[PDB]
């Protein structure tokens, strides 16, 4: 009954539902580094976020999304692996009960504490709807969290968490700088790929990021306070709510960087 991260209703179970769990570009993946091919040919990425506008935070029951106004080209992506201009719609992270574990992607088999997830829309297609119909209407940029010092631009994610505890609860969260969250190289890996929950459409291009963020043990321990019940409910903590890696089949990882 509607899909979820349990034993009952986890990714192994996704395919019922959704058949293209055992698509043919799957994410996400394992990057073996010593596999993935140097192409000098991919430009620098171009990050663009000055004029973002953030809207609302909102727990949906499997993640929590900060929304942003995409009516114009306010932040955007180009560069890269990418053609045309692609602009942010909202960012989640997943993560785990423990450290060791909770980003969906992994590097040379290391799992890191958490994946922050920042989705783009490939403007060519006027609107998000209209983009994940297209092989390359999304673009999403992965970062990797490690524990360590905390992150200065996190806290404000981690203050408001209390009032979107359940399922369906939002709080207006205005004037957030995406800016802040991320890593001082933007070197990459790009591949195609898929969204990673239902409905898993095989329609985005992913940008890795090759170096992680680090934010304090209390920062992810906020994150895993939050209920994937509704008020009301019985409660069922908010964690582990990430992919495990699928099968690479026929495709390449190219790096950035050599
Ligand atoms: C998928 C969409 C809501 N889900 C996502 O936007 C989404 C984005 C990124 C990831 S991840 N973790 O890969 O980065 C996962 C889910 C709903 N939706 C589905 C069809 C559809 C059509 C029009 C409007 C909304 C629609
Ligand atoms: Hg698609
Ligand atoms: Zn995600």
């Amino acid at each position: 009954h509607h899909w979820g991260y349990g034993k009952h209703n986890g990714p192994e179970h996704w395919h019922k539902d959704f058949p293209i769990a055992k698509g043919e570009r799957q994410s996400p993946v394992d990057i073996d580094t010593h596999t993935a091919k140097y192409d000098p040919s991919l430009k620098p990425l171009s990050v663009s976020y000055d004029q973002a506008t953030s809207l609302r935070i909102l727990n949906n029951g499997h993640a929590f999304n900060v929304e942003f106004d995409d009516s114009q080209d306010k932040a955007v992506l180009k560069g890269g692996p990418l053609d045309g201009t692609y602009r942010l719609i909202q960012f989640h992270f997943h993560w785990g009960s423990l450290d060791g574990q909770g980003s969906e992607h992994t590097v040379d088999k290391k799992k890191y504490a958490a994946e922050l997830h920042l989705v783009h829309w490939n403007t060519k297609y006027g609107d998000f709807g209209k983009a994940v119909q297209q092989p390359d209407g999304l673009a999403v940029l992965g970062i990797f969290l490690k524990v360590g010092s905390a992150k200065p631009g996190l806290q404000k994610v981690v203050d408001v968490l209390d009032s979107i505890k359940t399922k369906g609860k939002s709080a207006d969260f205005t004037n957030f700088d995406p800016r802040g969250l991320l890593p001082e190289s933007l070197d990459y890996w790009t591949y195609p790929g898929s969204l990673t929950t239902p409905p898993l459409l095989e329609c985005v291009t992913w940008i890795v990021l090759k170096e992680p963020i680090s934010v304090s043990s209390e920062q992810v321990l906020k994150f895993r306070k939050l209920n994937f019940n509704g008020e009301g409910e019985p409660e069922e903590l908010m964690v582990d709510n990430w992919r495990p890696a699928q099968p690479l089949k026929n495709r390449q990882i190219k790096a950035s960087f050599k």
